């Protein structure tokens, strides 16, 4: 049995049983996070000790704990109470989100505000959002949620079309008290509806699209063994799933003839922040840490065939735990399939008379998640030529506000009186590198322009330069699209036939990074987002760029803390953290429902192979 | 019917008859370029007048002429003699390429160079490349091609694997003289073959790739009328083909309700430069102007179904003129098909209970060309949401040299002793803008970061700024990926319902531009490539960023010349020229045959529509 297989429903139940038996899961206990711990550093280590990490919250306000249980031996390996005001609060529970609207509905200040706007309280939906850490000392140690109002005229109506601006409430979800209600002024509530399903808005439906059928008469080319192990066109990997990160890929390797050579030990989107740049007090605290605070894997959708995933699809239905330890499966939550990718290589040679053409194809592993108004698709691609690529697709309904009279420098109009606060969606891919094994290093490669003169008389010469990042204090790098900056992860002791260290080159999209002022809370809490690439010495306890407990943490927690250790990264077990995102000034065509936009990165072999790894692909 | 239809065989033959009748096409004349001209500006279209422009070369050595004929009226509109030493030589003739190897084979200095290397002349292929303008005063006014040697061991051998470095010959293709033979020293000639079809090199072929059947049961969704008029999912356009530019798109328009709205009047890749960065005198003059010097449309491949173009494909077989004025058809030279493009939009709403998912698709129009060792595919994409995108695909065999013992800063090693000089593939897309008509303008949009303080107390705010480029003198812009710089083309007199000028935003990949020293011959001849964006006031004689005659032509024509006019581009008939390219540092993975690498750009609607233009897309 592989130590990388997906956690079984019975394993979750087993952790529940172990926890309750240990008396760590009473009536007031809630599992805020639960996930298996994959194998520590070993090699010939065979002791199958399946362990799970759990964050246990206490509804009575009693200190929460971080517990590690061995589902194999049925024991509690560790259990530590947490001082949340120091180390941060646990992830928000879905139940806590639910209580916000309820409480506000019976709060005088809230009802007072709704009354002044002639808004029927039973029609007002509340988006219960993370609070972060700002200037309210009373919040330290307490679990707060901040709610924003949206009018829903009827059950099937889209409330996002009707933001109630000038109003925000702060709710303590444990004592269940409305700590604050702020009403800066009445703003008219956008009247037009945004029901993209209403024929009055859609108009007659197109009858012009003919069907495109993608089939595989002989089935797929990849094989799935042990439930989540993929073998496809020389590639080898394990598809894992975590409630916090979503799909995680393990042991990405390419079989170069005889040997199965490792490339990336673990690949995942370790974080994703969505900061808002509207200076209004109503939204200036708004910053979603979808992965850290909400847990994107928890909200994974059940993908439909022919709708979400077209073609010959192979599904994985991961199992997560609920607030009480009961296993829950996300039916068809993961799509696995291979798709045509046009031309791989082509050449019509005059001298030899040989005309050669080959088609490319990509293995696709994906999942979609819904975080309130937004929906995000996470796609990992494996190409025939050895390229690894990640692509995040953003859709959903844009978060609205009112559009100020006289316009705004931080909000765009989408409809009459309907505003759309500017914001970014910034991802962090954590890549536990394993280029032909763990001894790796990273070089920053810049294009080098040369001056016309001796040795370059015609001024046509251009070169390249590579700077090795030796210590962590010099591994916080920024982009420079102008000089064609990329980053190469190589293995100093593994050379190709030309006696050069094998490698893989990371190609970033060079999108803008965190725009917020450097002294802001969000710049402190999402420092990872302020730079494009980070390199750290590997450590089993350094899993997220923002830290373990992101919710309401004061700042400096993940990457900036890890880097401060200043460890040696030159030819060591290393991890690459790549920051990449979309800076969003919503447009009229993003309303009522935003068409997909994407961001990503990819890594290509750079002297990894001895020649093209795709010479054996047939004509077809 | 449509003045935008493709030139027919008959029209070509007729142009030949008109030139002949006019005494402009006797036995010593050769057509170096022939193409139909676009209808003149202004709705004042007094019937059909199909005019063609021709560049006529004289094999006896007499001055060439540029001629415009009205194939409709059977007249010569104009015909002028060309002083090629001032205005540039005509594009290279296919026949002139054959010449080089032949002449060299009988030259004593050449045979002497070959003998010094123990190479059999009958086995030495010569790559006859464009000359450019350097320090050879004797070349002024003459049609020169420079030759580089490659050993081909047998008929089916790939000579690219065996470059003969240290040797270059200059040849006058009209007087048929070998003007120069330069030998800098013997180099070992790389021995390994690069026969990617040799079973011994490929190893047994994979038997693991199952079929991926892409079919359209009811046929395609697009219609082709009048030979080249395409109508697909609200889009409307004409697919034209020019021997110099290749596929050209005309009258790109989107049907918005009852109104056919124009977006781009004309789109084409107006130039394509491939500069080499090896300071060796053997190659320091190497710079392919594939479009301007070689003419990409003339080397377009015949695309095979199932191999090059997969799915339900509608082909176009454009007609070009051979060197004598006879028409020549390029069978299946252009592919037109629509393809699935994943998720268009997706949202699962808690509050409304509505889950919505829609698929995207794109109209693809492409062709592939072969310029000696390389092959480039040109792909234009039209998406359901109104996005217009271009993608250039680079493949084939890389241009080799010897890898110097002791390494190199401008050449990389691909095999033992085999080098690959550093180079770039830079394109220029000419976009004759028509955003809701000709009255357009361009703004450069930068993201704006804000300082924490009054009005932005929490330092989270970020904005954007737009600068209107009013005169051509301020319309030569550079990229700034750091500030998310983009360019918006709007129609100041056409507003969306929110009273905002409709527009389209151009998203560049922000790859490095021309690396050469600014004082070099290439920097001046490919000045366009030194900047990302140029905007000009439309002129019927301003068609190429490099001018009409690029072959052995110095700076003095093209964009830098047009720009000096400093015309008004603020709310005028304007043209956008976007420079974008690849910096290729050849890797071992690119040998023996290069796997596809890509580059491009796209334009997305920016307040062009009144809401998402895809609400009428059915689920089915
Ligand atoms: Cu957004
Ligand atoms: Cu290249």
């Amino acid at each position: 049995a592989s130590p990388f297989r997906l956690a079984s429903a019975g394993e979750i139940s087993e952790v529940q049983g172990i926890l309750r038996t240990a008396g760590l899961l009473g009536p007031e206990k809630r599992i805020a996070y639960l996930g298996v711990l994959d194998p520590a550093r070993g090699a010939g280590s065979e002791a199958e000790d399946r362990r799970f990490r759990v964050f246990i919250h206490d509804v009575s306000g009693a200190r929460p704990q971080e517990v590690t249980v061995s589902v194999t031996n049925g024991t509690v390996i560790s259990a530590v109470e947490l001082d949340t005001a120091a180390t941060g609060e646990l992830p928000v529970l879905e139940e806590e989100f639910e209580v916000v609207e309820q409480l506000l509905a019976t709060d005088e200040r809230w009802l007072k505000a709704l009354a002044a706007r002639n808004l029927d309280v039973s029609k007002v939906r509340v988006a219960p959002l993370s609070a972060g850490v700002f200037e309210y000392a009373e919040e330290r140690g307490r679990r707060i949620l901040r709610g924003l109002a949206f009018v829903q005229d009827f059950p099937e109506d889209s409330a996002w079309a009707h933001p109630v601006d000038g109003l925000v409430a702060y709710v303590d979800v444990v004592s269940k008290e409305v700590t604050r209600v702020i009403d800066t002024g009445v703003f008219p509530v956008p009247a037009e509806h945004g029901n993209y399903t209403d024929p009055e808005l859609t108009g007659p439906l197109r009858t012009t699209q003919k069907p495109i059928s993608i089939t595989q008469p002989e089935g797929p080319s990849f094989t799935v063994t042990g439930g989540n192990h993929i073998e496809w066109e020389k590639w080898s990997l394990d598809v894992g799933f975590d409630v916090r990160e979503g799909v995680v890929l393990h042991n990405i390797a390419f079989r170069d003839g005889d040997r199965l050579r490792p490339i990336i030990n673990r690949a995942s989107i370790a974080e994703m922040v969505v900061p808002y740049g509207d200076p209004s007090p109503i939204r200036s605290w708004q910053n979603y840490f979808d992965t850290g605070e909400y847990l994107v894997g928890q909200y994974a959708n059940s993908l439909e065939l022919g709708c979400d995933c077209l073609g010959d699809i192979t599904y994985l239905s991961p199992v997560i735990s609920d607030a009480f330890g009961n296993p829950r499966e996300i039916r068809n939550g993961i799509c696995m399939h291979e798709e045509d990718w046009g031309i791989l290589a082509k050449h019509s040679d005059l001298w030899s008379g040989i005309n050669y053409t080959r088609r490319n194809r990509r293995m696709v592993i994906s999942f979609f998640t819904t975080i309130g108004n937004y929906d995000y698709g996470f796609y990992w691609y494996l190409y025939l030529d050895g390229t690894i690529e990640f692509e995040a697709k953003a859709t959903g309904v844009v978060f609205t506000s009112a559009f100020p009279e006289g316009g705004s420098d931080n909000i765009s109009q989408l409809a009459p009186g309907l505003g759309a606060p500017f914001h970014q969606h910034i991802f962090s891919a954590r890549l536990d590198m394993a280029i032909d094994g763990f001894t790796n290093r990273v070089e920053e490669e810049d294009v080098v322009r040369q001056t016309m003169g001796p040795g370059n008389e015609r001024g046509n010469a251009f070169s390249r330069k590579r700077t090795v990042l030796t210590r962590e204090s010099e591994a916080v790098r920024e982009a420079d699209a102008r000089t064609g900056r990329t980053w190469i992860i190589s293995n100093p002791e593994s050379k190709n036939r030309l006696n050069e260290p094998v490698g893989y080159k990371l190609h970033a999209h060079n999108q803008p990074t965190l725009l917020a002022d450097p002294g802001s809370s969000i710049a402190r809490r999402a420092a990872f987002a302020t730079k494009d690439l980070w390199v750290t010495r590997y450590a089993d306890d350094e899993r997220y760029p923002t830290g373990d407990f992101v919710n309401q943490h004061s700042g400096g927690a993940g990457l900036p803390s890890y880097i401060a250790q200043d460890r040696d990264i030159d030819g060591q077990d290393i991890v690459v953290w790549h920051t990449f995102g979309l800076t969003h000034f919503p447009r009229v065509e993003d309303w009522p429902i935003m068409p997909v936009d994407t961001v990503g990165f990819k890594l290509r072999p750079e002297g990894f192979f001895d020649r093209s790894p795709v010479l054996d692909v047939p004509a077809n």
